[PDB]
Parts: structure tokens; C-alpha cells; sequence
């Protein structure tokens, strides 16, 4: 396998705007087939990149910044990847989602608003060709990814994912790791051929003579761990305070992340900003689409080699040669200047009441070629629309999960706080309906007593979590996003209704 720790990290470079006024800023971001070296000994790699680069270049902008992105499409008519025909016209289908972003709907990045090569064709939802981000939102770690309808799985193993950063003026008076020592972490895995060419599988494990080919699969494990676009990478840094912004760009892979010195990460951020109080960590889980806004401190470690490790398995145990691995941080960088940096344990403060309740099942059936789809609440993606809280209102989402798996649950425009997790009997629940409990509730843990996102929604569990939506009307989506259940079919439009 691939000698690890050979690369440095990439940091990719800040995108610059076309045109910064006091008043509004705008961006053209193009997405362009490029080809890359994943790794020092391979042959360059074919990926679809914004501005032909994997990732994307980083955004930053500031807490209400008016922002304006021409996202393009100048990618070729034909994939690269194993499309499976049966699942749900051009071929290549792009369209771009801020994820975290309160966005109004039609800048979204809605599944059904794709566009092809040049706007040529779109689809039934498609509106403008100019998103509009008008930023008024905490602070926070977001992240931009292709969300084509039935496409989403394979355009963001292609490479079409980036970090956008939300940068609030008022916290400068904490004084956090900033500029060069405030670093971006995108988390891809990917299986990668000997000739550099990427890996997606085009058929699952089921032998069934009845399976289209190509065939969609239930989920992927990469073999190899990439950080900002390299193969196990390492990091020089100096022997002081450093901001890490950890993103979970793969596909299906949740990370179960530590130091092998012992040392520990201060949290201080979750999906929807900072966390009132920083959370000192050991270990943490990270699921697809999950941010956490960390404080690793190297100053103790001067000279060390510390491997940013995995122990979550992906189906099976991790190997500790390979996805045991996914960094590794060099503290032999000279000190540059004197660490004026803090992290304060008190980060932030936030304070209601419930118009309405909302119970859904995570569901599944089987399609006509016996494979497995996934369901939210037993609905279709193209079923009439059944989330339609109202604009302004709070509900409590009692998201129940029989399944034999964690899904980490997704919804778009809001970020919404935890309530708890209680275990229940799923054999009683799957034959009656009736929801019986094995334990106690489970109230969250200092990590996810903030704003989230992406939520864990752990098997034989009910999840409940408390959201305010708005401040915008319009139809948005939620999703589980694990991309392969998210194609097929995991996800469901919501419409915030405003009389
Ligand atoms: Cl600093
Ligand atoms: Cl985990
Ligand atoms: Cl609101
Ligand atoms: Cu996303
Ligand atoms: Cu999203
Ligand atoms: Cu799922
Ligand atoms: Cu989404
Ligand atoms: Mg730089
Ligand atoms: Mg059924």
C-alpha cells in the first residue's frame, strides 16, 4: 500500500473575488476536469475540481457579507464514474449547495435545480445561474459540495467539495488561533487503482442476476485516507496553539479521531458555530458532513511525530497500516513569533417554545431487484412533500432509527440544538409500532450542547432534536448524508410555509 506520511499537507489557497465592494461580493467559480497527484508515487489522477482543483479553493467571508457565486459547470457530457440508470436527460448534472448556509431556497442548491455543461439544460427547479449568500449567520465551518439529483454520490467522490468559512468581527475578542495558524482539514477517503485512476465501485456485493450494471451500492469504504486532496499527509507545524476547522467530506466513512501521544483537542466549534463552552476531548466521532471547530496545542510537543488516528472501522475493523491513518503533525517548524493566541473555555452564550412535534421513522423496502433503498418516514423523494413546518416556529423531531446502522441526519437553511437519545426495543417497535424503551435518555454530550447540522442518529435509538425554522420560507431538503443512502433514497423535500 501507499507509504504514508510522504506528502505535506496542501492548504488551499483563499479564493480571490472578481469584483469586493463595501457592499457586495462576487465570486465565479468554475468546474473544470483536471488531473492531480494524489500521492508521491502515483500518476496524476482524473477529478472534477472547482477551478480544477480537489479540493476547492477556500472561501472566507465575513458575518454578513453580501456574497454573490457564478457557480459554472464546464465539466465534460460524460462521467467518469459507474452511473446506475435505474435509480432515478444529460448524463453530467451539477449544482452546488453551501452546506450550513442560511440561504435563501432558490440559492440553495435544491437537487432538481442542476444545470449541465454552460446552463445548456436544466432542471425543473433551475432559476438562476448567480447564488446569492447573504452570510447573516453565526460565525462557523461550512462547506460547499456538488448536490445533483442522484448524482450527489459520485460528483463529490469526483472532487467537488470546499470549505467555506464564516468569519464573525465580535469573536476576535477571543483571541483564537488565527491566519496561518487556523488550518482547514477536508477528509476524504478514496480508493485509488495502481495507475492513479479513482476507484468507485459499479456493483455491490449481491450476486443477483437481476442487478442493473451498473448497480448503486449501499455504502463505500475508501482503502486509502486523503487529507486536502493527499494521501496520508503530514503537517509541519510549530510547537504552539493551532485552529484546525475538520471536515467530513466522504462519502460514507464516519472517523473516530485521536492523537497517538495523548494529547488532547479542545472543541470549539460544532456544525452551527461555537460551542458555549470549549469541550477538552480525547476522541471524538465525525460523520459524513459533521464540523468540528478544534484547538490542538503543540506546544508541549516540540520535535514530536503525532498521528491523527482512526480507530472507526468501515465495514470491518480499521487496518493499522491503512485507515488507522490520517495525518501526521511535524512539531519542527521553528517557533516564528510568540503564540499571543488563547482558548477560552467560555466561548459564547445562547439563551423556546414548541408549536409542533414531528415523529419520523428511519425506514427501508426493498426495490424491484431486491436491493436495499432507504427511506425517511417511508416516503419517496418525489412523494408530496410532508415537512412543512411553518416559518418562525420551533418543532421537536423525534427521529426514530430501527435500522442497523448510524445515519447522520441532515437539514438544510436551519442549525438546530440536541434534546437527547433513548434506546428502545426494536423487534417490539418493527412489529407493533409502539415505542418501548430499554434505558434511560441519554441527554448530549458537552460536544453537541451547541448548534448541529448533521446529527448521529445511532440504531435502536430515538433521537429528538429542538429546531427554529426560518428565517426563511421556501422549499429546502433533509437527508441522511451518507451520499449513497442520500441517492437512493434518503431524502425528502421541506417546505417552510409562510402565511
Ligand atoms: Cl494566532
Ligand atoms: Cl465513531
Ligand atoms: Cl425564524
Ligand atoms: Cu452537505
Ligand atoms: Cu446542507
Ligand atoms: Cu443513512
Ligand atoms: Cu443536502
Ligand atoms: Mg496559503
Ligand atoms: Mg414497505
Amino acid at each position: 500500500t501507499l507509504e504514508k506520511f510522504v506528502d505535506a499537507l496542501p492548504i488551499p489557497d483563499t479564493l480571490k473575488p472578481v469584483q469586493q465592494s463595501k457592499e457586495k461580493t462576487y465570486y465565479e467559480v468554475t468546474m473544470e476536469e483536471c488531473t492531480h497527484q494524489l500521492h508521491r508515487d502515483l500518476p496524476p489522477t482524473r477529478l472534477w475540481g472547482y477551478n480544477g482543483l480537489f479540493p476547492g479553493p477556500t472561501i472566507e467571508v465575513k458575518r454578513n457579507e453580501n456574497v454573490y457565486v457564478k457557480w459554472m459547470n464546464n465539466l465534460p457530457s460524460t462521467h467518469f464514474l459507474p452511473i446506475d440508470h435505474t435509480i432515478h436527460e444529460p448524463e453530467v448534472k451539477t449544482v452546488v449547495h453551501l452546506h450550513g448556509g442560511v440561504t435563501p431556497d432558490d440559492s440553495d442548491g435544491y437537487p432538481e435545480a442542476w444545470f449541465s455543461k454552460d446552463f445548456e439544460q436544466t432542471g425543473p427547479y433551475f432559476k438562476r445561474e448567480v447564488y446569492h449568500y447573504p452570510n447573516q449567520q453565526r460565525g462557523a465551518i461550512l462547506w460547499y459540495h456538488d448536490h445533483a439529483m442522484a448524482l450527489t454520490r459520485l460528483n463529490v467522490y469526483a472532487g467537488l467539495v470546499g470549505a467555506y468559512i464564516i468569519h464573525d468581527p465580535k469573536e476576535k475578542r477571543l483571541k483564537l488561533p488565527s491566519d496561518e495558524y487556523d488550518v482547514p482539514l477536508l477528509i476524504t477517503d478514496r480508493t485509488i487503482n495502481e495507475d492513479g485512476s479513482l476507484f468507485y465501485p459499479s456493483a455491490p456485493e449481491n450476486p443477483s442476476p437481476s442487478l442493473p450494471n451498473p448497480s448503486i451500492v449501499p455504502a463505500f469504504c475508501g482503502e486509502t485516507i486523503l487529507v486536502n486532496g493527499k494521501v496520508w499527509p503530514y503537517l509541519e507545524v510549530e510547537p504552539r496553539k493551532y485552529r484546525f476547522r475538520v471536515i467530513n467530506a466522504s462519502n460514507t466513512r464516519t472517523y473516530n479521531l485521536s492523537l497517538d501521544n495523548g494529547g488532547d483537542f479542545i472543541q470549539i466549534g460544532s456544525d452551527g458555530g461555537l460551542l458555549p463552552r470549549s469541550v477538552k476531548l480525547n476522541s471524538f466521532s465525525l460523520a459524513p458532513a459533521e464540523r468540528y471547530d478544534i484547538i490542538i496545542d503543540f506546544t508541549a510537543y516540540e520535535g514530536e511525530s503525532i498521528i491523527l488516528a482512526n480507530s472507526a472501522g468501515c465495514g470491518g475493523d480499521v487496518n493499522p497500516e491503512t485507515d488507522a491513518n490520517i495525518m501526521q503533525f511535524r512539531v519542527t517548524k521553528p517557533l516564528a513569533q510568540k503564540d499571543e493566541s488563547r482558548k477560552p473555555k467560555y466561548l459564547a452564550s445562547y439563551p423556546e417554545r414548541i408549536q409542533n412535534i414531528r415523529t419520523l421513522k428511519l425506514a427501508g423496502t426493498q426495490d424491484e431487484y431486491g436491493r436495499p433503498v432507504l427511506l425517511l418516514n417511508n416516503k419517496r423523494w418525489h412523494d408530496p412533500v410532508t415537512e412543512t413546518p411553518k416559518v418562525g416556529t420551533t418543532e421537536i423531531w423525534s427521529i426514530i432509527n430501527p435500522t442497523r446502522g448510524t445515519h447522520p441526519i441532515h437539514l438544510h437553511l436551519v442549525s438546530f440544538r440536541v434534546l437527547d437519545r433513548r434506546p428502545f426495543d426494536i423487534a417490539r417497535y418493527q412489529e407493533s409500532g409502539e415505542l418501548s424503551y430499554t434505558g434511560p435518555a441519554v441527554p448530549p454530550p458537552p460536544s453537541e450542547k451547541g448548534w448541529k447540522d448533521t446529527i448521529q442518529a445511532h440504531a435502536g435509538e430515538v433521537l429528538r432534536i429542538a429546531a427554529t425554522f426560518g428565517p426563511y420560507s421556501g422549499r429546502y431538503v433533509w437527508h441522511c448524508h451518507i451520499l449513497e443512502h442520500e441517492d437512493y433514497d434518503m431524502m425528502r423535500p421541506m417546505d417552510i410555509t409562510d402565511p
